[PDB]
């Protein structure tokens, strides 16, 4: 399991990362989750294992997320050997864990008002402008209720 992105990743794009999984000689079906923080997804997939020992491993591309919050954030793809269902469950046959850094998106504030000094009976004005820490990624508009 590996990340396919530079490192400046930020809370303003999706993460994508690669997977693979093989056996030494073998041609079973496994099945594989993955887990990024929140919990393991709940319906597990089926890997179909056709290539074994020295060719690379199967395919299990698709996997992308985007993360709400900066941190050291990680992900963990789990690959079992038994169909999740109703109750049965088989074994961890092998975990991955990789582990990055999330950097997040701040915001600025400039505030004014109007008379300055509001005088002690009449109405005063206060102004606000929010400022980002990065600009927001092309084609996103953030509404932000305050």
């Amino acid at each position: 399991l590996a990340k396919t992105t530079a490192d400046p990743v930020t809370t303003d794009d999706t993460i994508a990362f690669s997977a693979g999984a093989k056996h030494l000689s073998s041609t079973s079906q496994v099945w594989w989750t993955i887990d990024y923080g929140a919990g393991e997804s709940s319906p597990r997939t089926a890997l179909t294992m056709t290539n074994v020992g020295a060719a690379a491993p199967n395919a299990i591309a698709s996997l992308s997320n985007q993360y709400t919050s900066g941190g050291t954030k990680l992900a963990t793809l789990r690959i079992y050997d038994r169909d999740g269902v109703g109750a049965n469950t088989g074994l961890l046959l092998a975990s991955t864990t990789v582990t990055f850094t999330v950097t997040p998106v701040l915001y600025a504030l400039e505030s004014a008002v109007e008379p300055f000094s509001p005088i002690a009976t009449v109405a005063a004005k206060w102004s606000f402008r929010i400022q980002r820490s990065k600009a927001t990624p092309a084609g996103v508009t953030e509404s932000i209720k305050c």
